[PDB]
Order: structure tokens, then C-alpha cells, then sequence
């Protein structure tokens, strides 16, 4: 909509608080004018209409229960617009600033969110296995990272391909997750994930065990189910991921850590320049060694580190 460029201010999820970029048009809109094209958030009304209406507020205060999902929702695109765009120079999901949209009180009870290739749609949970999910940032840019990877590698949904595709979506949750400072960790969605129980989360990168996901490419699962395993194989590359980060002793493979920087360089341009639809582990490795090489050289630590940590999870 047109109107004047404001700022609100309201709480998300969680009780934060937090300014929100809005447009004043008699109303004031869920409407961000300041990140390329706009980044714009609806009120689905519970409904599984999309993108349903234009978030509308009376007073530019976002303290209700009701507003919660959407200052989450509108704020956490913002952060992902902004670290892709000042760490990556990479502006908006495709690179050419498109509009990000969400709509959030997707249905009833539905614990899930997903980017569906043109916009982000939250549900709201049932409110025991998850609360209004755009309340994890890690979650918003998960998905939203879904997106980049559909309009560069194209990665396939199923299989190995498809557990990459995950595993990206991971990486670059956490990393924006650091770089908003949003109470980060290596787990994932665990600011949204059973209320009731603390100190739990949907999978762990620093140790995809503790819920049962494989750490090594030996116990990778291989039946059909999940697409494949696409959520648990991802294990294998998180774990990978985490060890070119943070290092440490792996199935006795010592990994030197390089940290969250360069690990968020050599994995996107392994994403933008190397991947394909349809790589598999090993060519992800390959393709990470490449890309390391590219930005520091074939003699480098960090040629050397990404080496330890593909050895340590069993991808040659
Ligand atoms: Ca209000
Ligand atoms: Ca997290
Ligand atoms: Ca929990
Ligand atoms: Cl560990
Ligand atoms: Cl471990
Ligand atoms: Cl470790
Ligand atoms: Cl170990
Ligand atoms: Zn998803
Ligand atoms: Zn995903
Ligand atoms: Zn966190
Ligand atoms: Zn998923
Ligand atoms: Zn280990
Ligand atoms: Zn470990």
C-alpha cells in the first residue's frame, strides 16, 4: 500500500520486544519499505486462504496476543533480508530484492511452516508441540533459506540432494540466528518447540544424536520414509558443518575450528556456485573443498579443516 514510512514497536513470540518497520496509510501496516521491494506481513484469520490481508494495527503498537506471530514473523524476514544482504551481498531470497511475504494464523493447530515458493506461511501451533513457529528465527530463516537454494543449486527434496537441501536450510538458520544475536545455539527451533519442556529442540547440529539423528554417514538412514530421510540424514552434513565452525574430536578425526564466518562463506558459494540439483554428499564435499580453496587457498587451514570434518562424519 502507499502511505509514510513509520516505526512501530510490540512484542513477539516470546513476550520481546522489539521496533517493527511499518507504513502509516490511516491504518499502519505490517508493510517494511526499507528492504528492497518491501517486506510485508498478512493476517491469514486461521484460515488456509493465502496470503490474506495486509496486516492493519490502529495504533502502531503490537502488544497483543494476536500480534505476536506477526511482529515475529515481519521482524525475523527483516534480520534475514539483513544478513544476506550485508554478509552475503545477496538482496532478498532471489537476489534481485523481491518482496518477502508471510502470513502468519495459517489454520488451526498446525504445527508446521514452510516457505511455499512465493511466500512464508506460519501456523500457529497447537501449543504443546510448538508455539506460533515464526517465533524462532531460526525457523523463518530455515525456511526462507529454502528459497535461495530453489533460485541457485536447485536442489532435489529427497535423498541425499534432498538432506543437503535441509542441512543448508540449517547452516543459514543458525548463522542468521548468530547474527541477530537471538539467544543463538547449534540446535534448531528451539525457542518455539514444547513449551513445557526447557533445554530441548527439533534436531541438534553439535550433536544430532541426542535425538536420534545419524552423525556419520555409516548410519545414514536409507529407507523411503521422509522423502528419504531428509530431515535425518541432514545430520551427517550439520555435524560437518558444526565441525568446520567450532572444531573439535569427531569418531577421532580432529577438526581445527575456523569459525561461524567461514563457514557461512565456503558453504555459500558452494551453494551459489557449485551444487547442482541433483549433488550428492560427497559432491558437497568436493564442492566445499573447492570453494575454500577459491577464497583461501588449496594450502590453507581452512581447505585443510573442511577436509577433517567431511572425513570425521565418513563423506569422502
Ligand atoms: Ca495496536
Ligand atoms: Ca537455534
Ligand atoms: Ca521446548
Ligand atoms: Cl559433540
Ligand atoms: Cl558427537
Ligand atoms: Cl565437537
Ligand atoms: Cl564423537
Ligand atoms: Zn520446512
Ligand atoms: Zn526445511
Ligand atoms: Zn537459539
Ligand atoms: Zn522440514
Ligand atoms: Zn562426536
Ligand atoms: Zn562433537
Amino acid at each position: 500500500i502507499t502511505g509514510t514510512s513509520t516505526v512501530g514497536v510490540g512484542r513477539g513470540v516470546l513476550g520481546d520486544q522489539k521496533n517493527i518497520n511499518t507504513t502509516y496509510s490511516t491504518y499502519y501496516y505490517l508493510q517494511d519499505n526499507t528492504r528492497g521491494n518491501g517486506i510485508f506481513t498478512y493476517d491469514a484469520k486461521y484460515r488456509t486462504t493465502l496470503p490474506g490481508s495486509l496486516w492493519a494495527d490502529a495504533d502502531n503498537q503490537f502488544f497483543a496476543s494476536y500480534d505476536a506471530p506477526a511482529v515475529d514473523a515481519h521482524y525475523y524476514a527483516g534480520v534475514t533480508y539483513d544478513y544476506y544482504k550485508n554478509v552475503h551481498n545477496r538482496l532478498s531470497y532471489d537476489g534481485n530484492n523481491a518482496a518477502i511475504r508471510s502470513s502468519v494464523h495459517y489454520s488451526q493447530g498446525y504445527n508446521n511452516a514452510f516457505w511455499n515458493g512465493s511466500q512464508m506461511v506460519y501456523g500457529d501451533g497447537d501449543g504443546q508441540t510448538f508455539i506460533p513457529l515464526s517465533g524462532g528465527i531460526d525457523v523463518v530463516a530455515h525456511e526462507l533459506t529454502h528459497a535461495v537454494t530453489d533460485y541457485t543449486a536447485g536442489l532435489i527434496y529427497q535423498n541425499e540432494s534432498g538432506a543437503i537441501n535441509e542441512a543448508i536450510s540449517d547452516i543459514f538458520g543458525t548463522l542468521v540466528e548468530f547474527y541477530a544475536n537471538k539467544n543463538p545455539d547449534w540446535e534448531i527451533g528451539e525457542d518455539v518447540y514444547t513449551p513445557g519442556i526447557s533445554g530441548d529442540s527439533l534436531r541438534s547440529m553439535s550433536d544430532p544424536a541426542k535425538y536420534g539423528d545419524p552423525d556419520h554417514y555409516s548410519k545414514r538412514y536409507t529407507g523411503t520414509q521422509d522423502n528419504g530421510g531428509v530431515h535425518i540424514n541432514s545430520g551427517i552434513i550439520n555435524k560437518a558443518a558444526y565441525l568446520i565452525s567450532q572444531g573439535g574430536t569427531h569418531y577421532g578425526v580432529s577438526v581445527v575450528g575456523i569459525g561461524r564466518d567461514k563457514l557461512g562463506k565456503i558453504f555459500y558459494r558452494a551453494l551459489t556456485q557449485y551444487l547442482t540439483p541433483t549433488s550428492n554428499f560427497s559432491q558437497l564435499r568436493a564442492a566445499a573443498v573447492q570453494s575454500a580453496t577459491d577464497l583461501y587457498g588449496s594450502t590453507s587451514q581452512e581447505v585443510a579443516s573442511v577436509k577433517q570434518a567431511f572425513d570425521a562424519v565418513g563423506v569422502k
